[PDB]
């Protein structure tokens, strides 16, 4: 059993094929489930774990009305095999409003956050044990990635950012081995603000697109080097752009350095790999709202801010279906690296307004170097008949 | 941990010793259980598993009115170890409308089909990692066997249709090696129409009893070579025909190349195996709809088309209780390898009206060279009593 | 693994200390339980399990009316780890009405009976695969121990009955290796009728305390050379005797030998063991009816009928709190073999009116050569509370 | 499989940081979910469990009613994976109205009581099956810890008391290796009253800190010593005292080998470590009711009984939220042991009156030598909107 290194090629890409799906809230009208948000998937070297931050409470309970509201104290990290449902025999790893986890091949790695908004604590949970803990350090809302962290030959790093919503925050990258904060660096280069990101293994180092909730809605790209701790950032060239919300197909713009000040304030987390000079990317269908998702490659969009020309869109969820957060993970395959996606499909307050609660179900896709066709595969439930 | 051969004997068979019920319905009137249907089994080295595609439902549940549709995005496949009936904790493996499964003696494979009616994707997923992927060939709905597929050294095989449901059509058999395609022969021999196919390892090759849905009331057999992949066809020769519809025995009529001609359209799931130069069949026990079923010896039935000479009959499910789908799976022994079937006994719509769900439950019965005795073990719910 | 010789002496044995208790009616209230009846407990090298055969429903479930009928085609055994309620989750090994299991130290064994009353069937499962079959060949309702059999260097025993509740019936002892039916011994010895064997290890062989519907209030002894499958069999002496119906304390009488022709009708299923000359058991309080359950030793029980020297008594369930049938299983200490039992706790129809349903929960104590003090622990179900 | 001896030091301790909730009573408000209380936390090499004792029911269930009584013969020992939390699926380890648990670093051992007030049966649980037991010694009451055990070099070691609630009483200190009882000293030095003692493994002996119910608020101590038996005790020299009810901050003092004779009678399970002299501790903050939970160290308060001087003070629950029982418990890391602990969230009566039953939540933190913010993590469960 030994660590893990990522140093394998990336495996060819042509899109992604279908891989797994949760139907969590149509199984909620007649069942116990965990009302969730901020799912996400990651994988020890056999097999891939699901993951929610719950609002300790079932859907058809009391507890479900107002689960909009995002930080309190009984939220936890929920932990499955990736396909098993959150039941009530779900195992909650540790206290959370905002988390991540990895295995480096030999243990899990948990980042955990909780506690008052102006002084969180983040907990790091190693191999089953509370191993090291952290203070918010600028005492406004300490977050940290809502998806996988990324270990190489033993390290973890980690994305946490504390500070405002709107303004110059604060963001850290952590480097944990087997639970100990060993390095903390601090977010250099051109990226403005950071949120949320989705990290994936780039041997040697780490690659990370985020969510700038500020003036961008292109998406901040972070480079993690593993050995000696240093930080670069930049944005996603790409014409067309990652976030929710941003301007049209054909209003929008970009820049490899800077926000492209373009209805940049809010955002989504989403994420965003490299292929040579292009980039695959998954968004929001619409614009303005959390409406569908819907992939493609934008050819020569990793090195070009003008290109806006992609090839090999897919629609994953149908625009006139709710959708939400969505990020990437790693699987190992014999010979390269596969990179895979998961959805989040919000269903609830404060847009419907048909039931009181709030929560999500997941949709899973990986890429795959074979062919696929199309379809959709939407949350499903009917809220018009949902309990109460 | 070594890949699977099946380089043994066929055990002998005197008849079908009763193996396993999981009582589902009955059990989702006073709990929480999916709703299902084409379900089947499939045994690791160590243990078997019950799969069914499930309906992104529970059955005391809203979402269970319409459920007898057949495709839909929410579809999942389900897999618990045998006996488990399938509750919220059950694993959803991947996203399906159709499938297959097998385990090479390493890992499982899972052949799963999910999407638009006229483009759908085949995903091929290993070892709890997706490999491969296929698109819908002939736009017609991409279907495979509902059943086990077989693998021999490593070298997985499935048979998958794409086309007409009720004219020609485009069967192709691919061969899965640790998730990925390294061949798709096309289907060859005297068959003229090939679903559903329930195949089973005879060293060395594998051999295949499906559903003619277009012409043929006898049932098709599919050979397939694993080592050279090349591919013959033809009909179980037994006059006392294998699929539903069909006409009495007194009427009925076979031939070992073609399709019989007598009410082929339309069919069932079933399965078969030889026995030197007879055949050992299962069917339903009502001519046209699927109500009881029954298994038996008929001498000469593999090779004399002529032959309606039947020994050993046991009933399974009584003339007057509902069926379904039917299919093989093979149980390696110390000596010789057994052979075993399902049968999938639907309840709901169409044909029952009292409830507005369509689901299954299952009952498995296993090859024994000793001794048994009669008995008969249908669904047993009562539909006037369920869920409003 | 090896498989067990249970080659160590019987462990001193001062009384009994309680081990589990699973609340199962309680919890079926409010929450979803299986339906269930002749429960028993076996242990793998590790870890104890339980077992009951289920009515293929649930409690709270408009199935659970008239599970007072003991032989449905929906009956399965089921099995959870001991002390883990029958819940949803649970595994059903087979069907059965009837049923019998141990681990040789290797892989499970399961013994089931189902079919039809005049025609059933008999299947010997183990490690996970169906491996023999015998028929009913009496023809007169196949049945068998309702506990552990026993397994001693790899060769599992098991006794079976076929034939008259009321009169001369056939007994059957089956010699068992990886599943198959090695060998077959009838009947022999002074036993005159012999229904659901309490069976132990006591090496080199095996040996069972039965239940005599026929003529006996004393219990049937029966005796099982493993080697050379060889049978003798007889009475528990003890002049206080096992069976319920019987005599009250100050009529009684037994012989070694003959029935005692003393209420001998009917019975229950219950268990001794012997001690030196000694002979610790358990039985019903209450001599007529399944009340109440006591344990104690007799001085000189196991080699004098005219013995009534009771010592060492402990209640388990109090004459006003209903029992039921009872068993014993046996546990390898480091330096010897513990004997423990479970007892039936039994609710509902015929004797309870106030639900429809007939099932129960079971109370387990184990063997102890430390001290003890006293209590009861019965079922503790409201029924003019349950579910209506 | 080698035993713990836990010879490594204690781990540098600047506070507590959140580790797991498990949010049961929340969730039982539309989930099937355990009565509980007394619950506690005990880790094998890899991973933590959570125990805690059921009262033979669930929660939305009518034999809820009168929960408050805390030993009944339905109450059995709990024991699934942290976090998860006690669904219908959890493993009853032991009948028990009051136990201990522990993992030796082979196997588990559970120390199980239950019976007679006057006349209670201690059984000893290790590996699997049942090794040993005692009868209660002077028949009022025989009852244990409710937290972990202590193994080294594979003798474990529990405190048991029997008698007198409110005066002198019979406290003994059990040795068991493999479940026997090997030796048994008895109660010895400063301390007047010890009940529920919270022990932890103090290389090369077992340290507890325990509670008084008779003449004391501050806290007894016992320290065994594993190799020879022998037992010295006293009392927390801390002039801030850790039992409830107390006197206030201003008005309290301790003393470091009597009882300080303030308010001390009746109490609460609660725990404290010695870090060089100065002593980190837990208690409610209310000083007469268990609302509230915070934790702090006092300088020199494993010396100076006239010491009042507390730093780091961390409020686990707020002041207007419930608690009940907090323990201690010990991991083993890398380099070090470290002390966590978990606490008691009480609901329902006699306290609260909008419900019939009683049972719990619970929260756990787990030591740390990095930083930690603020907040509170009650149980959280709205009583007004709960089940009738
Ligand atoms: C079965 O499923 C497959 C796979 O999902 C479908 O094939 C895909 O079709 C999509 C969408 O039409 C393709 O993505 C599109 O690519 C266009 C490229 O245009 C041409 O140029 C290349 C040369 O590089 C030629 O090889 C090729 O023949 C193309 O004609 C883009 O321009 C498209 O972007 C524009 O259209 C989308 C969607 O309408 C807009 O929303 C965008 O904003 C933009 O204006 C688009 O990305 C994809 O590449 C195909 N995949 C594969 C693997 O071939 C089948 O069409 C489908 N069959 C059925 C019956 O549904
Ligand atoms: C207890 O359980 C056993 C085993 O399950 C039952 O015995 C089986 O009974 C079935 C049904 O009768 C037998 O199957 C039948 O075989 C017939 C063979 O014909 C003859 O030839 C052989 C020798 O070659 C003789 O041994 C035999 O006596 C016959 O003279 C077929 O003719 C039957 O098919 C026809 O009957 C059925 C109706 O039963 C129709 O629906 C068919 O369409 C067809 O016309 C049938 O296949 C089977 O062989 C037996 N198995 C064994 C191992 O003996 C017992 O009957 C049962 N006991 C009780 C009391 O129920
Ligand atoms: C705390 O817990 C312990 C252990 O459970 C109890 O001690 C047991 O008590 C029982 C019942 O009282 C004892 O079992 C009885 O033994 C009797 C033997 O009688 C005496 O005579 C012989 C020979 O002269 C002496 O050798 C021996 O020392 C005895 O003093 C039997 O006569 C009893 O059977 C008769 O009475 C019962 C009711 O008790 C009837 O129902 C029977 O049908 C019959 O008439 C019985 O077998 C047992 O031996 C004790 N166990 C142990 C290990 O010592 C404590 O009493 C209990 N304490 C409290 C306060 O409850
Ligand atoms: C974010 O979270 C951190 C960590 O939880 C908080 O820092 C802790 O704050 C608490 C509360 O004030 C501190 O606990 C207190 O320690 C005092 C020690 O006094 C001094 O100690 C030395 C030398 O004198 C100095 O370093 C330091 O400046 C202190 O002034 C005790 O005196 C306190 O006890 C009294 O307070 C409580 C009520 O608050 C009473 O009920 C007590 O009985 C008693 O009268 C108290 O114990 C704690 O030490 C801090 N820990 C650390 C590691 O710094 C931050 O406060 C928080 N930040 C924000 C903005 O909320
Ligand atoms: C059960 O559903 C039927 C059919 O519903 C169809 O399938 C659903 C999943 C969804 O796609 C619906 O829109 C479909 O109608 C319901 O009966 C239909 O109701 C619609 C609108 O109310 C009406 O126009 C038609 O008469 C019905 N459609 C068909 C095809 O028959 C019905 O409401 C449900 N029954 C109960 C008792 O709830
Ligand atoms: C295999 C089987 O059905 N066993 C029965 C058992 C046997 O019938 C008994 O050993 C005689 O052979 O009887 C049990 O019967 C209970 C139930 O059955 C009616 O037939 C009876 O007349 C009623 O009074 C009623 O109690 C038993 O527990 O004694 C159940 C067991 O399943
Ligand atoms: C073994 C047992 O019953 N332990 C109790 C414990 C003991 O009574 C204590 O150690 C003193 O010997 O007390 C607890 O009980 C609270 C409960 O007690 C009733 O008798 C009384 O009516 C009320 O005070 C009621 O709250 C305790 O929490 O202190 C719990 C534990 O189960
Ligand atoms: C830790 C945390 O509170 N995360 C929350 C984010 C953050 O506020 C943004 O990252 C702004 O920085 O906003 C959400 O409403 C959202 O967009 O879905 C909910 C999510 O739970
Ligand atoms: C892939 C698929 O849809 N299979 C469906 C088949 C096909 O229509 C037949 O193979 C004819 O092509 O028909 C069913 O109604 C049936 O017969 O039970 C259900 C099943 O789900
Ligand atoms: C997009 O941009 C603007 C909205 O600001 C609008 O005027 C224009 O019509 C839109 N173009 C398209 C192609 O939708
Ligand atoms: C986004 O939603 C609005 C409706 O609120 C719609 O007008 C707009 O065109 C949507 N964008 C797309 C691409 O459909
Ligand atoms: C399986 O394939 C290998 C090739 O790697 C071959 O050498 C081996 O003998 C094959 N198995 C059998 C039974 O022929
Ligand atoms: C035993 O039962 C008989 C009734 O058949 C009765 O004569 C006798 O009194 C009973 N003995 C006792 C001790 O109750
Ligand atoms: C035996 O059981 C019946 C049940 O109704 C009861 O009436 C009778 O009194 C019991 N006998 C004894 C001796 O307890
Ligand atoms: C604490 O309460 C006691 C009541 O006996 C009293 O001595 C003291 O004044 C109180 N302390 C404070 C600070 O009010
Ligand atoms: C303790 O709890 C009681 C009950 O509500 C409350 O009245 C009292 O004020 C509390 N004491 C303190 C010191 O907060
Ligand atoms: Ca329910
Ligand atoms: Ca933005
Ligand atoms: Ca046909
Ligand atoms: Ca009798
Ligand atoms: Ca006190």
């Amino acid at each position: 059993a030994e660590y893990r290194n990522w140093s394998k090629p990336q495996c060819d890409i042509t899109g992604f094929a279908p891989f797994s799906k949760d139907n969590s809230i149509r199984l909620s009208a007649g069942g116990d489930i965990w009302v969730t948000r901020e799912p996400y998937v990651s994988c020890d070297p056999d097999k891939c774990y699901q993951f929610a931050l719950g609002q300790g409470t079932t859907l058809n309970n009391v507890h479900s009305n107002n689960t909009v509201r995002g930080r309190t104290p009984y939220r936890t990290l929920l932990m499955n095999e990736l396909g098993v449902p959150f039941h009530l025999g779900t195992k909650q790893v540790c206290i959370a409003w905002s988390s991540s986890s990895c295995h480096d091949g030999k243990a899990w790695l948990h980042v955990c956050i909780t506690g008052d908004d102006k002084n969180a604590t983040a907990s790091f949970i190693y191999n089953g044990r509370l191993v090291d803990s952290v203070v918010s350090w600028s005492k406004e809302i300490l977050r940290t990635q809502e998806s996988e962290c990324v270990c190489i030959n033993g390290t973890c790093t980690v994305v946490m950012t504390d500070g405002s919503a709107s303004g110059k925050a604060d963001t850290k990258i952590l480097f944990i081995e087997e639970g100990k904060i060993v390095h903390t660096s601090t977010l250099s280069g051109s990226a403005q603000h950071v949120e949320e990101c989705s990290c994936y293994p780039r041997y040697p180092g780490v690659r990370c697109v985020c969510r700038d909730n500020w003036k961008g809605s292109n998406r901040p790209i972070v480079d993690i080097n593993i050995k000696d701790h240093s930080i670069v950032s930049s944005y996603v060239c790409s014409g067309l752009v990652g976030d929710t919300p941003r301007k049209n197909d054909s209003s929008s713009s970009s820049h490899c350095l800077d926000p492209n000040n373009e209805e940049g304030g809010h955002g989504v987390k989403g994420w965003a790999f490299d292929d040579g000079n292009d980039v695959w990317m998954g968004r929001t269908i619409n614009e303005t709202s959390r409406l569908g998702y819907e992939t493609f490659k934008v050819i020569e969009g990793w090195s070009n801010p003008k290109s806006k020309l992609q090839i090999n869109r897919q629609v994953i969820v149908d625009r006139g279906n709710r959708s939400g957060y969505s990020g990437i993970f790693s699987v190992e395959g014999k010979s390269c690296i596969n990179r895979c996606f998961y959805v989040e499909l919000i269903r609830g307050r404060k847009e419907e307004t048909e039931v009181l609660w709030t929560s999500n179900s997941i949709v899973v896709f990986c890429g795959t170097s074979g062919t696929y066709g199309t379809g959709s595969w939407p949350d499903g439930a009917d809220l018009n008949l949902m309990p109460i």
